[PDB]
DNA sequence: GCGGACTGCTTACC
């Protein structure tokens, strides 16, 4: 097989890499390597290495890499610029692996591990790591084991064996529901004291060296504790052998706050994978808190508090810590964070851990795309901040909007990048630019009859390819693929549902399909055969089989937009606001040009005359009200809901589009632009369900509207699916239960009318103070506290929650035990009535979590149930109906007076 | 006693 890096690393003038050779096996070499850099030459020194713009370079080989750094700061010193790859581990790999890496996950040992630590006295700081070790366990993805640590005698309490037994029995049974299907993979080994279970975790380190480094928070906890730890027992160079180079940093940051490297190992701590690749915001984010998120697992539920979780139930104690080490094994088999970290890291040519890097990843794309043309990178330079436009977003008139079709261009920015070539090696020159509104309303004189342009100003070679269209476009095609993917998943998801309607009872087994694709002829008809029991199992695998396309590609998007974004910071070596503004102007342009072209369609085809027929858009997509085109044909001509559907699909699809591409046609010949790719589809299909009293949609303002949809990019819903965007309904920040009560008077406004709305309404407000209070807190991320605290006390200015945190660090104040508010973490946030015990009109606490039962029953006294149904509830309702121009309570009237 | 304008903070949409 083709040789494939694991890790690498610069330690002075040596690259340390581990690697799997071609016979698979796994090495490690020290390598001495002769970096590279560049300087420009004379036009009369042949050569074959010119800088993207042409001028000639001689290359500099260096004795070593220290050697070449010093170069770079002499080169400064002189005032002459130094071009070429500067991070040579970036060099390194390029130069040692020529071609397009074809990797073997099978190969690559990834670790996931987590750690118990018993602390009588608060949150165990890993930067002190004063208590001992009293657990671990360390799944290795090659043996496919858990590997359990247990300590069994701790100055904390001595404790028997864990019983692997139990553990596998049923929680009724009195065990501990370790699932079945890991019991055989567990490998256990308790330890007498503490100082032998460490030693002896070192050298099972040493034998199956982690590659990849993973768990939740291992990076901010695990290692850090697990390094320190080591290193107050045994000393700080066996605590190194945590590093299959045994060189480590302590990176310190002062509240003590410590981030160790390990050299050797890519550390992708999963809570950060989580958070960049997800696309969700989490009120909390305790592994229990995304396990029932993401799996529907229930909490890990133990009777008193962790500190004491050990001594009472270590049985428990050590199979809770199993089951957390597996939990975030099957997060990832669902989303796929682990194999998209591998795939994107092998694709540049970068340390794995780089792919929370967008800059670093296109740095070193970009760098090997134009190695292979013995082309010269430039040397990164210095900039300024500066903000620069971008989005055009409509005002939308605040109203209800009975029919609504929407449409939405296709990878905007980055097809702007194809469409006009930009490019940092591209630009041809500028023109004199007319105000925007000129050439959206195709007044202005033609930019260019040589170049392509952007009304920006900027004028592009249209016959020259760019280094940045050309990369842009190769993981575009990537992104396009697994799309496909996910909405044949979506598709087939839909199928199931429906024919979840007739569940044929019998007993059958899940059909075999490739959910990735849409189901044949021959499937379609045995799916309408089996039983509730095959189906939602084949529900269930069609839905995983789409969050994976889902995974593949959301993240190949977020990666080339942020190569569009990467030239509007200041780090990128490509920085250039001429290229970043040329891309949001000309979408600006883009935009609301086909909003006229398209009204100008729709008046003509329709028959009237300077009506408007797009309601709404933002950066890229439009949406057209469609009463006027459904009224033509009239309501009557259609059978069901699902009829006039059709007929819009049918008009969007046959007449709408084709008239957009027209439309863009002529944009792409005004701009001279080098490949027409302004791709508008129809996005939704939304309206009320026929011959009811619901309102199809509204609009409160930018960014905030909700529609009863049908269809979606070519899926029909078995049900109807509510878009909601921007409402309060889709803030982490909204209590759980009022989220669901706005999206229930949200689903009957748009599907059902004003009167099941008000019948809601009544019911909620009767009943909702029996509501759980975590279920009714808001949620807030806790920021800068301190800067608010004076005296244990709001100081001027101070954040409501930030108020309540106040509230609670003085409710708690001396219990050592109690826990504490973490900066910058999230925390639940209560309304107080006044005569409260908490001397405050709010509290605050950990997001996630139960509050301390010190003060839980004194809380949920003093809740103001009143000011969280009109501040979170009410309110809010009332800027849904307002706007739809509906009330949510029945208004008094002349009949008040009728018996 | 408090509404309207401005600010900080938070969390959306693209
Ligand atoms: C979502 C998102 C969009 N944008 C910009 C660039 C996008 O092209 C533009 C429109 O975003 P989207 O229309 O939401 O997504 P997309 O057009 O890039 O690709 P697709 O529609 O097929 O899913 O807004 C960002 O810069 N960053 C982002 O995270
Ligand atoms: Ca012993
Ligand atoms: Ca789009
Ligand atoms: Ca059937
Ligand atoms: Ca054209
Ligand atoms: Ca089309
Ligand atoms: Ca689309
Ligand atoms: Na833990
Ligand atoms: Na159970
Ligand atoms: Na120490
Ligand atoms: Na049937
Ligand atoms: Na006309
Ligand atoms: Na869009």
């Amino acid at each position: 097989m083709k040789e494939f890096y694991l890790t690498v690393e610069q330690i002075g003038d040596s690259i340390f890499e581990r690697y799997i050779d071609s016979n698979g096996r796994e090495r490690t070499r020290e390598v001495e390597y002769k970096p590279s850099l560049f300087a420009h030459c004379p036009e009369s020194q042949a050569t074959k290495y010119f800088d993207i713009y042409g001028k000639p370079c001689t290359r500099k080989l260096f004795a070593n890499m220290r050697d070449a750094s010093q170069w770079i700061k002499r080169m400064e010193d002189i005032g002459l610029e130094a071009l070429g790859m500067d991070d040579f581990k970036l060099a390194y790999l390029s130069d040692t692996y020529n071609y397009e890496i074809k990797y073997d996950h099978t190969k690559i040992r990834v670790a996931n591990f987590d750690i118990e630590v018993t602390s009588p006295d608060g949150f165990p700081e890993p930067s002190q790591a004063k208590h001992p070790i009293d657990a671990i366990t360390h799944y290795d993805s090659i043996d496919d084991r858990f590997y359990v640590f247990d300590l069994l005698n701790s100055p904390y309490g001595n404790v028997e064996e864990w019983s692997i037994e139990i553990a596998a029995k049923l929680q009724e049974q009195g065990g501990d529901e370790v699932p079945s299907e890991i019991i055989d993979k567990i490998i256990y080994m308790p330890f007498d004291n503490e100082k032998e279970l460490l030693m002896e975790y070192l050298n099972f380190w040493q034998q199956k060296t982690p590659v990849i480094l993973t768990g939740w928070n291992v990076e901010s906890f695990a290692i850090p504790y697990v390094y320190n730890r080591i290193k107050n027992i045994f000393g700080e160079s066996t605590a190194k052998r945590l590093s299959p180079h045994r060189k480590t940093r302590v990176k310190v940051i002062e509240n003590s706050r410590e981030i160790i490297t390990l050299f050797g190992i890519s550390v992708l701590d999963y809570i950060d994978l989580y958070k960049k690749f997800s696309f969700t915001n989490q009120p909390s984010y305790s592994l229990d808190y995304i396990s029932e998120f993401e799996l529907n697992v229930g909490k890990l539920k133990y009777d008193g508090p962790i500190s004491k979780l050990r001594e009472s139930n270590h049985q428990r104690y050590i199979s809770y810590n199993i089951i957390a080490v597996y939990r975030v094994l099957q997060i990832d088999a669902k989303r796929q964070f682990i194999n998209l970290s591998l795939d994107m890291g092998y694709y540049a040519k970068i340390q794995i851990q780089s792919v929370f890097s967008p800059i670093k990843t296109w740095d070193a794309i970009i760098f090997n795309s134009l190695k292979e043309q013995n082309k010269v990178i430039p040397q990164g330079r210095s900039h300024p901040v500066q903000p620069y436009p971008g989005a055009f977003v409509k005002e939308p008139i605040p109203n209800r909007y009975k029919y609504v079709m929407s449409f939405d261009l296709t990878s905007f920015y980055p097809s702007i990048i194809r469409q006009v070539n930009i490019s940092p090696e591209t630009i041809a020159g500028t023109f004199k630019v007319a105000p925007l509104h000129d050439y959206i309303n195709a007044v202005a004189e033609r930019p260019s009859d040589v170049y392509s342009c952007s009304p920006n100003g900027m004028m592009y070679y249209k016959d020259r390819d760019g280094v940045v269209p050309t990369e842009i476009t190769k993981v575009f095609n990537q992104r396009k693929e697994h799309k496909g993917y996910m909405l044949a998943a979506q598709r087939n998801g839909e199928i199931i549902k429906e024919a979840l309607h007739n569940p044929n009872l019998s007993v059958d087994e899940p059909l075999d399909v490739d959910y990735r694709f849409d189901f044949s002829d021959e499937i379609k008809e045995k799916i309408k055969k089996l039983s509730a029991k095959s189906l939602n199992e084949m529900l269930f695998r069609a839905q995983r089989t789409e969050v994976a396309g889902m995974t593949a590609q959301i993240n190949r998007k977020l990666l080339i937009n942020s190569l569009y974004g990467a030239l509007g910071n200041v780090w990128f070596r490509y920085y250039d606001l001429r290229n970043a503004t040329a891309i949001t102007t000309f979408g600006q342009m883009a935009l609301q040009w086909i909003e006229r072209k398209v009204n100008e369609y729709l008046n003509e085809v329709c028959g009237t005359e300077g009506e408007a027929f797009v309601l709404y858009g933002d950066t890229d997509s439009i949406y057209v009200s469609a009463d006027k085109i459904i009224d033509k044909v009239g309501e009557s001509k259609f059978r069901d809901t699902n009829h006039w559907v059709d007929f819009l699909d049918k008009f969007a699809r046959e007449r709408m589009e084709p008239a957009i591409d027209r439309g863009f046609r002529e944009m792409c010949e005004y701009m001279n632009n080098k490949q027409h790719l302004m791709f508008m589809d129809r996005e939704a299909i939304a309206g009320p369900p026929l011959g009811s009293k619901g309102i199809g949609g509204f609009w409160t303002g930018k960014k905030r509207y909700a529609l009863n949809v049908w269809d979606m990019e070519g899926t029909r819903y078995a049900e109807p699916k509510l878009k909601i965007m921007g409402l309060e309904t889709q803030k982490s920040s909204t209590p759980k239960a009022v989220q669901k009560a706005l999206k229930e008077c949200i689903r009957r406004m748009l599907q059902e009318g004003e009167e099941s709305l008000q019948e809601y309404f009544k019911e909620f407000e009767k009943e909702f103070r029996q509501l759980n209070y975590i279920s009714i807190a808001s949620v807030s991320s806790a920021n800068n506290i301190a800067k608010y605290d004076v005296g244990g006390f709001p100081g001027p200015k101070c954040p409501f929650h930030i108020r309540g945190i106040l509230t609670y660090n003085r409710a708690i104040k001396g219990n050592i035990d109690a826990p504490q508010v973490v900066e910058g973490e999230k925390v639940y946030v209560l309304p107080l009535r006044e005569g409260n015990p908490f001397g405050d009109k709010c509290i605050a606490w950990p997001s996630g979590t139960e509050i301390t039962d010190l003060i839980k029953d004194d809380v949920l006294h003093w809740m103001d149930y009143t000011v969280l149904l009109e501040k979170t509830f009410i309110k809010p309702l009332e800027g849904f109906t307002s706007a739809a121009k509906l009330d949510y309570e029945k208004k008094a009237s002349l009949f008040d007076m009728f018996d």
